[PDB]
């Protein structure tokens, strides 16, 4: 995965944003960017790559009461654990939509 050094020049960050210019197939090149901040995270002072997901992780998710994230998901030694969360934590109705805040 990644690699994309290899083919790119000019490669900038500023903030979170990552801007390079790179090599299309056909040739030629085109200047792009990418937030790095819904990817990469801190923890506990250290920058990790951000898993895109965690249902690959976790199984049989299922919406308890009101607002609650219910599943089994992954421990680190590979065994489900029951788990969940509240939704109401940080999703909001925003005039008749939802919305994560």
């Amino acid at each position: 995965l990644g690699k994309f050094s290899q083919t790119c020049y000019n490669s900038a960050i500023q903030g979170s944003v990552l801007t390079s210019t790179c090599e299309r197939t056909n040739g030629g090149y085109n200047t792009s960017s990418i937030d790095l901040n819904s990817v990469i995270e801190n923890v506990d002072g250290s920058l990790k790559w951000q898993p895109s997901n965690f249902i690959e992780t976790c199984r049989n998710t299922q919406l308890a009461g009101s607002s609650e994230l219910a599943a089994e998901c992954k421990t680190r030694a590979q065994q489900f654990v029951s788990t969940k969360i509240n939704l109401d934590d940080h999703i909001a109705n925003i005039d008749g939509t939802l919305k994560y805040e």
